[PDB]
């Protein structure tokens, strides 16, 4: 009755880190080996909240630290239905960033305290394997500054040691990062289990 049977991963990482370059491949291996599977991505812009958002990242509004993000937070909270509903089904999702992206960006460039900004998250469906494209920022929209990058590489070590959180070395070549990835993905429990929720 109420069994989670699809996976759902979670990719994460500074702008710029391959994140979509990886999700699409990961995708499209999973279709080619038959799984039905949803690629998803946050923000959501096409919300009406996920628009306001939107605004906000082309620095179209300006929008206080805590306002911004709690949207974030509720983008993901109007997400949770469909969500269960598909891994409920068996079918798997795959997305990028979640609520680990809330909580690095904004405690690294606005620095919010770290429990508040996880407090509203707290309840959302928890991934199966969070893959974190992992890229030292060493070289449009509000975050986009290598300054900013550097400060959030920096918060997003909070997760490094769950065992969730899956380290990627996003510097080598893609095929590698990719193939990297389709092992870890392989090491997945196949059969359904009891949904798990944030932050347990
Ligand atoms: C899910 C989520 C995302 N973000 C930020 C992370 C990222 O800095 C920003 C960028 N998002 C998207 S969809 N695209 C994007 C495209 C180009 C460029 Cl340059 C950038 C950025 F400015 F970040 F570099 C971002 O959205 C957050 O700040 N909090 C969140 O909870």
């Amino acid at each position: 009755d109420d069994k989670k049977k699809g996976k759902f991963i979670v990719f994460e990482g500074l702008d710029r880190s391959g994140k979509s370059t990886q999700s699409k491949l990961l995708v499209e291996y999973l279709k080619n080996n038959n799984v039905e599977v949803k690629h998803l991505y946050f923000p959501n812009r096409e919300t009406g909240i996920g628009q306001i958002i939107s605004k906000y990242l082309k620095m179209e509004n300006s929008m206080s630290n805590e306002t911004i993000h709690l949207l974030f937070s509720a983008n993901r909270w109007e997400h949770m239905n469909e969500i269960k509903s598909l891994l409920l089904k068996g079918i798997w999702v795959v997305c990028d960033r979640y609520a680990y992206s809330g909580v690095a960006y904004s405690s690294g460039a606005l620095n919010l305290n770290k429990t508040w900004c996880m407090n509203p998250d707290q309840g959302l469906i928890k991934p199966d394997v969070v893959f974190y494209l992992n890229v030292p920022p060493n070289y449009e929209e509000i975050y986009e500054k290598v300054e900013t990058q550097k400060k959030i590489y920096e918060t997003y070590k909070h997760f490094a040691h769950e065992d969730y959180w899956i380290n990627i070395d996003a510097t080598r070549k893609i095929e590698d990062i990719h193939n990297d990835i389709v092992k870890e993905v392989t090491k997945i429990k196949v059969e359904p289990e009891e949904f798990n929720f944030l932050w347990s």
